């Protein structure tokens, strides 16, 4: 007794607590292409931190399609918030990300994409998008393909149907041919189901498979989020961290973050050694 | 000619004043191409002449196996050669050629450096096994012949290549092959019986060839003959390099470099456009060489 008997049941969207077995989180993952993880007080901390490179981002007004429409985005998270220190060290997300990238005896096969602040001003709906479509070539492969990316996409503000909380769907990582999301290339536009997204520092760990879209935004209402993305080890990140996240930071990481931002190898090296040795990393 | 005789497959040649789209066409049917004079033969000499000191400080690796072993393999081409940064990774032609086959209408350079490899091959050193370089992205062969481009290698003798000292074999029109598998006994029909031919060149001559195109660097038959090359390797805007250049290059260097180099090597961003576009390889929403300082 889910839905009233009787009714369509819309698609599943499974949850779990910040403390439950990883392998029970990874299957609901590769059932649906998503999950929650509601809990994944240090997101209060992250939030103020942000908050004032946040104010110094004003706001473009264009009814334009674009993804830049009253919505407002940040990713020097490292510089600017000591999620350096507590965030990224997620025990379970290492966890996660080595079931859906590691092979055994190639350690870490995963590292950083971006870590971006989104907050959508209260703005038209995001277009329906596969993640994957940042690598333009993965839709070729269809839900046959490898993973290339997943997001932990996290609530700092709460996610309301009014703010305009992402609009997933779930499955869509398993159907038969992946297009573009769009009129003349989706047959099924328009008859896709979506369901809407939570409460501060919950996540929802999504496949670059599956679409999804944020929302149409209130009146007053600043609907802010942090994504972790994160990519094969083979994958060119978005961000060149390695370039403006100063050496001070990267000392006082672990080796497993270091190589998550690319001051360590395990691809990326510096003539048959580890660029760690050349930077002064042991 | 050959005398009745078996003729084996036709490896194209073009001079490096020829078209960029003569090169191309060639390269499109075949997967691989010789660029004759693809560097001047005063500039091969001067480039192994200032990696020569690098390449005599590493040892030969002999084993007791099947390893691809005896071969030596540098790759910090930027720091030891003036000629090599100055002069080789400034080629038109290689541009042009790139450009043709990774760069997308109204996005900047879709290719970037995966390697810059000399790869000097010791007398005696065993062939290697006959693979495709696409396998460096496990997935690529699963899009088979209708995928796009991986990457692609223009590999220039630094010094001679021969049927004896170990020039690399080819199979050209491997890359329209319907299905793209490793090749080994167990997946692989044809193993055993797949026809390579050498790629024969004089000192500056270079060939190009697709990832998709099944090669492996022969067998060393002589006793006194250490058979160079520089592998300029080249991969599209969105997969990782096997070298970390914009970490060990040094900034004095990239200051030196034009835009185009400094992109090739990850000091600048490449914009991807999507409705979006974004700066790939970027710092939260600008190009990556204003915070290095390289305007
Ligand atoms: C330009 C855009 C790309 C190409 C990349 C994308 C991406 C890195 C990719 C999806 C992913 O896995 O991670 C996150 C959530 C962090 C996003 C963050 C936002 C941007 C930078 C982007 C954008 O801001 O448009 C101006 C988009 O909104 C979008 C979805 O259209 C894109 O595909
Ligand atoms: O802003 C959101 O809720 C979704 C983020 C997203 O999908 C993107 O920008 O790629
Ligand atoms: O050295 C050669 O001729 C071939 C080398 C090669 O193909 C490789 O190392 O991938
Ligand atoms: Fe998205
Ligand atoms: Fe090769």
């Amino acid at each position: 007794g889910l839905v009233p008997r009787g009714s369509h049941m819309p698609p599943r969207l499974q949850r779990f607590p910040a403390t439950a077995s990883a392998d029970e989180i990874f299957a609901a993952f590769q059932e649906d292409g998503c999950v929650v993880i509601e809990g994944f007080e240090q997101v209060a901390r992250f939030s103020q931190e942000v908050d004032p490179a946040m104010e110094k981002i004003p706001v473009e007004v264009t009814n334009n399609g674009n993804s830049n429409d009253r919505t407002k985005r940040f990713s020097k998270c490292v510089i600017a918030s000591p999620f350096r220190n507590e965030i990224i060290e997620s025990d379970l997300m290492h966890e996660l990300c080595d079931r859906v990238f590691s092979k055994p005896g190639e350690g870490m096969g995963y590292h950083f994409n971006d870590n971006m602040v989104i907050e959508v001003q209260p703005a038209p709906a995001q277009r329906l998008h596969r993640d994957q479509e940042l690598y333009p070539w993965w839709n070729s492969m269809g839900p046959a393909g490898p993973e290339c990316l997943i997001n932990f996409f996290c609530a700092v503000t709460p996610f309301t149907e009014e703010n305009g909380a992402t609009r997933l769907v779930p499955g869509s990582h398993l159907w038969p041919e992946f297009t573009q999301i769009n009129e003349r290339d989706c047959p099924q536009f328009g008859k896709i189901e979506t369901v809407p997204a939570m409460q501060p520092g919950d996540c929802y760990l999504m496949s670059g498979k599956v679409i999804h879209g944020a929302g149409h935004n209130t009146t007053t209402d600043r609907r802010r989020a942090l994504a972790l993305s994160i990519i094969r080890r083979e994958l060119r990140p978005m961000q060149a961290f390695s370039l403006s996240v100063p050496m001070k930071l990267a000392r006082e990481m672990s080796e497993r973050s270091q190589t998550m931002f690319g001051f360590r190898s395990s691809f990326w090296g510096n003539d048959g050694k580890d660029i760690a040795h050349h930077l002064g990393l042991i």
